[PDB]
């Protein structure tokens, strides 16, 4: 799985250990080994949510399976919790797009996962 | 809706008020309340379009509904118009990927829209 | 087609000519003329892959057709080869998400490709 967060929160506000925390919590939530979890945090962005430049985040979670109605609710609770606690971003200024990728449509190690 | 634009145009060339302009015009075009429109502008990027490093943009528009052939033509006319007028990017050096998101696959406010 | 590579490799490690090389090789691989190929390289990113911060890449390839099991294996071989040779990123620290876009869902030149 791959989780990306784009935010207007400044780099200095991203706590040390945040990538490791995301990695561990996503491993637990998706049930996948941490070795397969990739995380990417993009601070200092020029963004707005509802016209406002207050702290916000635009995010994505891609996984081969483990994506669905109830699972995405659970991911959203987890991830908005983490963004509120660690980055001080209000949950109602976060979007997370979820993508259930087909194994044949994910490249890795010079081939695909199919 | 969430609109991202990635461009090689420098930050200083992005006019003041551009994120608000995008927010307003996307609200009007998509018919969505502006409170739900998120925008993200990423200048100074290392990119090429057709092998050329002249001004270009790679963009995405995600929305829960309001995505389709005629609607996307209308969005493209609006958004290319804005990128040409404000960033001086030729319309034929813009790509916009359109995504019709399922409500169950968009997280917001510690839950999803399903 | 549009190819994006996000990486923690620093900008100074991206060799001169890399965007051109990507453009050429993707033209050859996808069979589409280089005038239609767009490329975007994003260095210096805050990212981890499998819990660590050695060189890695998170990538996407969007194309109107020319996406499928065997084709994506071929793309992954090419692209991981290039990222290893030029950026010294191990192939097993690369993910590439492949997207088969419908022509009506890609904007260009103030309209769509439909």
């Amino acid at each position: 799985p791959m989780f990306i967060v784009n935010t207007n929160v400044p780099r200095a506000s991203v706590p040390d250990g945040f990538l490791s925390e995301l990695t561990q919590q996503l491993a637990q939530a998706t049930g996948k080994p941490p070795q397969y979890i990739a995380v990417h945090v993009v601070p200092d962005q020029l963004m707005a949510f509802g016209g406002s430049s207050e702290p916000c985040a635009l995010c994505s979670l891609h996984s081969i399976g483990k994506i669905g109605g109830a699972q995405n609710r659970s991911y959203s609770k987890l991830l908005c919790g983490l963004l509120a606690e660690r980055l001080r971003i209000s949950p109602d200024r976060v979007y997370i797009n979820y993508y259930d990728m087909n194994a044949a449509n994910v490249g890795w190690n010079a081939s695909t996962f199919a």
